């Protein structure tokens, strides 16, 4: 079976792309969270985490400081997501502008998907896994900043119940980046064709890697839809931070992604 | 290090551009190492080149057919320029969005600077130098399209009077692409810093490669200024074509480059 033959190799390639670009894989992340990273749960422990136990604009307050490290995390992941996508021959063949349009509208989606990897019901891993910030502490932050937090956890725990691994994730992230309906795409048919190849690869892969999971594939299609929505609710809160939190900075890259 | 810099840009140029000025100049003069290009100066010759000899939208008229080939040439050049710019380690470290902005406001400046390499007072080479389209025939074209051509020639001949070789050109085009004052540049200081390195490289390279060239460095900076003016007018001429020549297509990539240019 040619089609099934190509796809399996095309899926392995993407996997190798994911493996050499992301500093944090679920394999690595899931081991740390089970069986030790310094637990951050208050101001005192965070300060400790900054001084050495684990680890930006001038300090301002606690909630704004966490928001900044959240921004940085995005700036770093966006680089990795850039190298990931470039490592797909099909992607880098498109003119640079379409590549930008894809990354711009898809990185946050890919981010919250991958965020589920370093997350469990009680908190998330930080600083290459050396730290673990508690969800309860994250909630305790100031209302404007603590709102962008909780939705990510609700999505993450429900997502982790699907029990996907890095090989599935690589394909998943690839399918999110290569999306045909992004605003202003120049070569839609070319991008659409690629997304279809990635999905067919994911489909076969899921049958091989998860032979007993009932409707995993359509479920993952729904999660892609769930992510597009999660990004929207997030972008809205990000819009509220820019309006009401006038004293707090916004990294230039995030500024360019959220621009209309 | 600064030399290692120029050498890397030179190997990047030679590796990403099939048609270099050396090869271009070899054919344009007469060297044995090459075949003779077919001369296209009318409809019969062009049609002759289209079939075999030398070598899209349905053929409507000659002026529009050529315009289209000019559009394609630009598109493939833009592919080569992306690969070139990318081959500069420092450039690729910039966020993609900034790489696009740089390429958007720079590709045409680069293109009209390299047009000089394959151009002469009587015409220009086409299809890998296997054809030579006459300047005359280009002027013969129906008014609107005959206009976006002559200026390129006017500039090219003059630019060719500075007798630059591919080694100069490698750094020259690099200096164009990494222009720190492009509209919407996210990380300006970084692009301005990389630009400075490139120019110091150019200045340093022109002393060795051109021991007698009086004021060459400042002359080229003026050319870079000249090139920006040439694109502004070029863009203006195109947006006009898009309005009045409502039936003539415009490649989506060109539509996106010109869109915000005024
Ligand atoms: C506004 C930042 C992000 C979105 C976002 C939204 C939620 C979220 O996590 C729940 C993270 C990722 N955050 C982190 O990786 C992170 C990193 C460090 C710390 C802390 F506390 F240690 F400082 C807390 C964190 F949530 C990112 C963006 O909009 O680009
Ligand atoms: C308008 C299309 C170009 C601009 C432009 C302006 C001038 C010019 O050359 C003088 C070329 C490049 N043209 C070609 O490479 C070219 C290619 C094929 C033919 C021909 F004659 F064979 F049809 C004629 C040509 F000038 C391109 C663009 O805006 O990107
Ligand atoms: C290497 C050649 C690159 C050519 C790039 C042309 C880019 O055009 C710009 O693409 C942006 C999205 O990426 C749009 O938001 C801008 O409105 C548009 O003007
Ligand atoms: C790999 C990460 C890429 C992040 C890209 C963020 C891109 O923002 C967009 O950059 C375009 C120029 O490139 C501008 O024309 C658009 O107005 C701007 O919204």
């Amino acid at each position: 079976m040619p089609q099934v033959a190509d796809l399996k190799a095309f899926s392995k390639h993407i996997y190798n792309a994911y493996l050499k670009n992301f500093n944090m894989t679920k394999k690595k992340a899931r081991s740390i969270l089970t069986g030790a990273p310094f637990v951050i749960h208050d101001i005192e422990t965070l300060w400790q985490a900054e001084k050495g136990l684990v680890w930006l604009p001038p300090y301002k307050e606690i909630s704004v400081h966490v928001f900044y490290r959240c921004q940085c995390t995005t700036v770093e992941t966006v680089r990795e997501l850039t190298e990931f996508a470039k490592s797909i021959p099909s992607f880098s063949s498109l003119f640079l502008n379409d590549q930008v349009t894809l990354l711009k509208y898809g990185v946050h989606e890919a981010i919250f998907a991958m965020l589920a990897s370093i997350v469990n019901k009680d908190g998330l891993l930080v600083a290459n896994g050396s730290g673990f910030v508690t969800r309860e502490f994250l909630r305790s932050l100031r209302k404007p900043f603590s709102d962008i937090i909780e939705p990510k956890f609700e999505f993450a725990v429900k997502f982790n119940a699907l029990e996907l691994d890095d090989s599935d994730l690589a394909l998943f992230i690839a399918a999110i980046i290569l999306c045909g309906d992004r605003p202003g795409l120049m070569n839609v048919p070319r991008v659409e064709a690629i997304q279809d190849t990635i999905l067919r690869a994911l489909e076969f892969h899921l049958q091989a890697n998860h032979p007993d999971a009932q409707y995993l594939f359509p479920k993952l299609l729904q999660k892609m839809a769930d992510l597009r929505q999660l990004v929207t609710e997030h972008a809205q809160m990000m819009q509220r931070i820019k309006k009401t939190e006038t004293e707090t900075s916004l990294h230039p890259l995030l500024q360019e992604i959220y621009k209309d």
